Parts: C-alpha cells; sequence; structure tokens
C-alpha cells in the first residue's frame, strides 16, 4: 500500500532484518534479487521465480533501452505487464553496463554517448526517463562506476561527477509526478577503496536525500578481503534508517559477510549463469553437476533443499540433461540455485531476528568450506 | 488397471475415438504423443507436458541406449522415474533412427551394427531388452524402415526381413514375463507405397498377433498426397479392433487427414522443434513469431487457445524472447505448440464422438489454409 516504507524488525551487530513495503509488494530484507536483464530471469517463468521466494527482481536500463526499447515497453504497458512479473522491480541506471558492455564510449559532464553492442546517449535525465517508461518500482540514480584500481585523484573526480549526476537524477525523478508518487529512488555511493572519498560521497548523497543507498564501485575485481575492508567503513557512513544495497554481489560467502557489515539488498547473475553452466549450490559448497561422479547419483542436488527440483529429480538426471545440452537442464539448475539463494536469505533473516546470526554465519562457513 | 485395453467409443467413416487403458494411465484416442527423445520433452517439465493434455509421450531406444545408456537407466529405476513422467511411454525400437542417424551401418539377418554419432549392435532381441530396461509401456517391434523411393523388389525383401524381425520381437517380448505382464507390443507394417506388399505385411503381423499396429515407412519424403494414398488402402488391412499408430506424423493437416483414414496415434517433433525455431501454431495457420509484424502485437499467440502461455503473455513478449535467444522463449513457444496439438486432438475426439468430424475437418481446413 505505501510507496516505500522500510522497517527494521531486528538487529545483531551491524546486521539488520526487516521489510520494505511498496505498492506492488513486500520485500523481506536482507533480500536477494534475481537478475532479469533481458526482461526475463533466464530459463524461469515469473511464477517460478516467485515460487523460489523472490520478492523483487532486477532489470537493466542499458539492455532494455536497446532491446526491445523503453518507449516500446511503455507502449506495451510497462515492464511488469510485458514480462508478467507483477511484484517490485529494481532497475539499474545504465551507468555500469554502459562502461563494461559498450564497444565505444564518450564521457562528459552531460553524460555518456556510446555504441550499441547503433549510437545512443545516457544522462541522469534520460536514465530516469527510461526507468519511468519501464515502470520500475526502485529507480537507481545514474552514475559512473569507477574502474578498479584507480588513483585517489581519479576516484575523486569520478565520484564527484557521480554526485552531481545524483542530484540531477533526484531532480528528474521528482519532476515526474507519477514516478515520485509510485516509485522510489536510490542513490549510489562511490569513492573506490578510499575512506575519505566514500565519506564525501555518503555526505553528498545524504544531503540530497534518497529512499535507499547503494554501495557501488565494488565487485569490480578487488577481491573479498578488500571488498569487506571497504564495507567495514563505508556502510556506517550511510543513513542507518534506509536500506543498504550492495550492487553486483555475489557468492554466498560474500552475501553473509556483507550482511554482517550492514547490507540489506543484493543482486548477482551467479546463481542463474553458473546454473546454466552446470554449477549447483549446496550447503556443502558448490558442485559441478557435469562431473562424472554424479552420473549415477540418485540424491537430489542438495540434501536439505526444499525446492521443487530437489523434491523430484536426481543429480544423475540433471547431469544427463546438462551434458546433453538440454534446455530442461538449464531450467532445473536455475530454479534450484535461485531457490538455494532465497533459502540462504531466509536463514539469514531468521537467524538475525532470533539473535543467532553470528552462530549461523560460523556454522554456514564451517560446512560450506569443509 | 489393465495391461492394455483398447475400446472404441464412437466412429465416423473410418475415423474412431476411444481409449487405451494401461497400468500407468488412460490414453485418449486419437492421441498425440510429444516426443521426448533424450529423456526430456524439450524445454518442458513433465508436469507441463501433462498440463497441455498429453496422456503419453514417446521415447527412443536409439538415443537412450547411447546416452545415458539402458542399463544405467534401469539401475536408476527406469525411464519413468529417471525423467519424472509417471504415465505411459511408447518407445520406438531403434530401427528408423539407426538408419537416419548412424554415421556408418551394417545390415544382416541378425540385425544392424552401427557407429555412434563408438560401435553398437541392434537386433530384435536387443531392442526388446533395451525397451524392457527402459521400462516402456508400449514397446515397438524392431524393424527396418524402407528408404523412399524403393523398387518393389527392394521394398519386398526389406518388408519380409522386418516381418521376420517382428516374429523375433514378439518372441523376445513374450520371453520376458515382467514385460509381457505389464507392457504392450506393437507391430510395424512395411511395404513402402505398394499395396500388395502392405497387405502381405499386414497379414504377417496379424498372424503373429500384436496389441497395436503401426503404419511405418511413411513420412519419409513421399509428400501428403502419396501418404494419404497409401493410408487409404493400408489402414483397412490392419485389425480394426486394435490401435493404429502412424509413425512420425505430423503437421496438423496430416493428422486430420490421417484420422479420416483410421489412424489413432501420432508422434512428431514438429511442435517442439518448430516451437524452438519461432514457429507457433494457430487456428489460422502457423506464424513465425520472429517476424517484425509481431514486435508490438499484444494479442496472445492464438486468440482461442486455452493454454497458460496464451492466458498470460503477448506475441510481442515472445517475439522479444525468441529474437534475444532467451530460453524462456523456447519454453513458452513449446508449451503453446504442444497445447495447440492437444487441443486439436481434443476437437478431433469430440467431433468424432458427436458425429460431426467431417464438418470439423472441413471447418478446420478452410480456416487454417485461408
Ligand atoms: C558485478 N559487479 C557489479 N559491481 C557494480 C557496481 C555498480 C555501480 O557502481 N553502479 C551501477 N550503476 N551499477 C553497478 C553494478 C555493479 N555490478
Ligand atoms: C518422421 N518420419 C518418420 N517416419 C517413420 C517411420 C518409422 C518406421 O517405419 N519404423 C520405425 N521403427 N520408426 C519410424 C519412425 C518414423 N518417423
Ligand atoms: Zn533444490
Ligand atoms: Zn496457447
Amino acid at each position: 500500500r505505501p510507496r516505500f516504507s522500510f522497517s527494521i524488525a531486528a538487529r545483531e551487530g551491524k546486521a539488520r532484518t526487516g521489510t520494505i513495503e511498496m505498492k506492488r509488494g513486500v520485500i523481506r530484507t536482507p533480500a536477494f534479487m534475481p537478475v532479469g536483464t533481458a526482461a526475463t530471469v533466464k530459463a524461469l517463468k515469473p511464477e517460478t521465480v516467485r515460487a523460489t521466494g523472490a520478492d523483487i527482481i532486477l532489470g537493466n536500463t542499458y539492455h532494455l533501452m536497446l532491446r526491445p526499447g523503453a518507449e516500446r515497453i511503455a507502449k506495451l504497458g510497462g515492464l511488469h505487464s510485458f514480462m508478467g512479473w507483477d511484484r517490485p522491480i529494481l532497475t539499474d541506471s545504465g551507468g555500469y553496463q554502459v562502461m563494461s558492455l559498450s564497444s565505444l564510449t564518450k564521457q562528459s559532464e552531460e553524460g555518456v554517448t556510446f555504441k550499441s553492442h547503433s549510437r545512443h546517449m545516457l544522462s541522469p535525465e534520460r536514465s530516469i526517463e527510461i526507468q519511468h517508461l519501464l515502470g520500475s518500482d526502485i529507480v537507481m540514480a545514474f552514475n559512473e562506476c569507477t574502474p578498479y584500481p584507480a588513483t585517489p585523484s581519479r576516484a575523486a573526480s569520478s565520484m564527484e561527477r557521480s554526485m552531481r549526476w545524483a542530484k540531477r537524477s533526484r531532480d528528474a525523478f521528482d519532476s515526474r509526478k507519477e514516478q515520485a508518487e509510485n516509485a522510489a529512488l536510490f542513490g549510489i555511493q562511490q569513492g573506490s577503496v578510499f575512506e575519505n572519498l566514500r565519506q564525501q560521497s555518503a555526505d553528498a548523497l545524504a544531503e540530497i536525500g534518497f529512499d535507499g543507498y547503494a554501495v557501488g564501485g565494488l565487485a569490480v575485481g578487488e577481491g573479498q578481503d578488500e571488498m569487506f575492508r571497504v564495507l567495514d567503513f563505508s556502510v556506517p557512513m550511510l543513513p542507518d534508517d534506509k536500506p543498504h544495497y550492495l550492487m553486483g554481489v555475489g557468492k554466498p560467502d560474500d552475501i553473509v559477510g556483507a550482511v554482517e557489515r550492514g547490507i540489506d539488498m543484493f543482486d548477482c547473475v551467479l546463481p542463474t549463469r553458473s546454473g546454466r553452466n552446470g554449477q549447483a549450490f549446496t550447503w556443502d559448497g558448490p558442485i559441478n553437476i557435469r562431473n562424472a561422479r554424479f552420473s549415477e547419483d540418485l540424491k537430489p542436488l542438495d540434501s536439505e533443499c526444499h525446492c521443487a527440483v530437489c523434491q523430484k529429480w536426481s543429480r544423475a538426471y540433471i547431469h544427463h540433461l546438462i551434458r546433453a545440452g538440454e534446455i530442461l537442464g538449464a531450467m532445473l539448475m536455475t530454479e534450484h540455485n535461485i531457490a538455494f539463494y532465497q533459502q540462504l536469505m531466509q536463514k539469514i533473516r531468521d537467524s538475525i531476528s532470533e539473535g543467532r546470526f553470528s552462530q549461523f554465519a560460523q556454522d554456514f562457513r564451517a560446512r560450506y568450506f569443509a
């Protein structure tokens, strides 16, 4: 019913669990968002995505503006209607994908001009408009993702431009009455691995004011140790009373450690992509289902998993499908992996609410990395 | 409950509608069997195959004996358990696929030796044993599919060898108590396009005695006109009181015409394969969903179709998925096409039972080829 209402029900150290209420549904936090880059969570019907426990999925301004096009999607009744997902959708703003996917790129204070992997423009104003056209529930400010590594000086100028673009994103979003009334807007913290820059970035974002705050510029090659180090000081800089979104993260251990450091929201292509590639997540660590050791294994992918795939099909069958290149193989692997991620989020939420998250993290790691 | 019981409830001309009762379920006839060659109906969960209306699916001795192997499947508890389809499964005997898929082939009275697309042997005895190991409900006699075209002399010798192999198939099947008690055995009529050979073949099959009778050696390049001509005289040669299975057919019009000529059972990869390739069946004829005319079409694939895909998704969305190479595109297209085939079978069954099948065929053709 409300536009955006974040409520924290319980805490343990820096970890929080709670809910975000939005018009299209409730999002339980910490939350994992399956990635639906081309207006589909790959190899899954929306009803199946929902069955795994997902409360919200991620879309991409960059991909959708090229194909099938933002105005086209609006004309077809918006992204929710187009793809048949009626619950919240967060859309990334294009800033990251334009830098890692576009064949050619030209950056200025105005924004980015780029070549389609066809010439196109992105700016805070255009990014916000595209997300309006898509009908996103959570809109990301348009920004620049600083390349890693970066000098303090390069990170500084990059972060400052992002903060200028964040103000313009805010203004463009607020200018659109229907967007301001029905959607929410998140700012993106930058500043690379440098504490003083992260602080200035957080101060700039808080001064503008956002519904939520993402930690950007991580999961860009820095490694877990470095990422955790940056999170240690960066997350406490963000407003405590708003959701904290870590963009593009990540592996189960990354998620657990990030929650221990105050992160409430996550997205990664890992469960879907590695699913298609034969990697299945289990509580005993990942396994590669193509491996010959599984050819006659009648056990489910994981012994505890409650997902429909593990209720019905054996490792041996899925091993066969994946090795035969069968589509059903990708479907079952993906459903299980997304279900595994959601069960991980559930156990995280339950353990925080019950004040035993520290013990869960320890138990999880000891078994997962055995 | 019974092993195999075919009951004809209604007739119109040569057309029949009825049921086959088997231990694993009832098969409504005329029936269409989705093809599950690699132990999966491509891009569909078994529950979805069942949701479209399928009563029975087809498996292949040839593919399964290579991958994952027949003894392996038996060890894993049989094909039904392996793939999660608990209803009847008909398995082809290998005879056709060994000739059109094997890189090299050596034929004798014993059987066929061949190279895996690894060296392997097939014979009536080995074929029956493989199908036993798979746990097929309807077992096909091992035969030779005569190449088209063929001289009368070549068709004759080929047909005669098939009839000898049919006797051996019968004997091998009957020798296996558990198979004889729980499964059924179909013979395959051969004789190419020649009436006298079709007759001798039918006489040979009837003298041996089978639970059902397939018309083999068609859908091999002869064209609909020729196929219908052969069916005109061939089907009445088969026992009237047993099911009549036309192997590898086919397009909707082929199915309707074949039912008009006394066929009760069908299988084809057309709905699944062409589904993945962008072809969707509609009552107004097939359409190619990739075509630009569909990019903003909000209508479902077909306006009358009752399938879940047409209840929820637009042509525009599916057009997008298929053009983006997205797996969900293949999933939705395949579900709709199999659902369309099953709805066609239902309308055929209803119209025969109501004595208005002639009118249905006429109405169907006038609209489908408009
Ligand atoms: C997979 N790793 C990953 N790091 C990211 C950083 C950002 C970022 O700083 N900005 C925006 N807009 N998206 C992002 C997406 C990411 N995805
Ligand atoms: C797609 N066209 C097609 N014609 C067929 C004929 C036979 C046949 O004569 N014998 C056996 N064993 N399978 C068959 C499968 C076919 N599939
Ligand atoms: Zn599972
Ligand atoms: Zn349909």
